[PDB]
């Protein structure tokens, strides 16, 4: 049963409508949907809501480090309130998923991702959940990964990327539930 979800991305107006803060768009529609309000908690590292989540208390967070340090954010908000990786939920941009496709998966090594790896390393553990929102790899359009992360998706992306996040949010109610086969399922 999943306690804290947390969304990826870098602080700031500039990096809002890029591709590494998909995680970031989850969370914030996410908390809209609870009605709840991310503030920024300076012990946590970043915006944060505790949020009632389908009869659960579910703890949201975007960490304010940039994408590198998103690990001090996360161990911070985790043992404050004692969450193991196994309750955790982290949503992310992911490059080796087409736009319009969403996976749920527990653990699976970092795929190159800056957040993802600070995260495992800061928690001593991988053994976390991932909401991977695709985003697409550079080599797609082909007949630079750390370029392409920081530029919006293309419209025709966005439009598909924005039915994925919508199918995650309608499969939250089995994630915070631990109903892991049903939300893979529905997802």
């Amino acid at each position: 049963m999943i306690k804290l979800i947390v969304g990826l991305g870098n602080p700031g107006a500039e990096y809002t409508a890029t591709r590494h803060n998909a995680g970031f768009w989850l969370v914030d529609q996410l908390a809209r949907e609870a009605g709840a309000t991310l503030r920024d908690e300076r012990r946590f590292h970043g915006f944060y809501a505790k949020a009632r989540l389908y009869g659960e208390e579910v703890h949201l967070l975007e960490p304010q480090t940039y994408m590198n340090r998103s690990g001090q954010s996360v161990v911070a908000l985790a043992h404050f309130f004692k969450i193991l990786p196994n309750e955790i939920l982290v949503a992310h941009d992911e490059l080796d998923l087409p736009p319009g496709a969403v996976k749920l998966k527990l653990g699976g090594g970092s795929g190159g991702h800056n957040g993802l790896k600070d995260i495992s390393a800061h928690l001593s553990s991988q053994q976390y959940w991932r909401l991977r929102i695709g985003i697409g790899h550079p080599r797609d359009m082909i007949p630079d990964v750390a370029n392409f992360v920081l530029k919006p998706p293309r419209k025709e992306e966005q439009d598909v990327i924005d039915a994925a996040i919508e199918r995650a949010l309608a499969v939250m109610p089995a994630v915070v539930k631990g109903e892991t086969e049903r939300a893979m399922m529905q997802l």
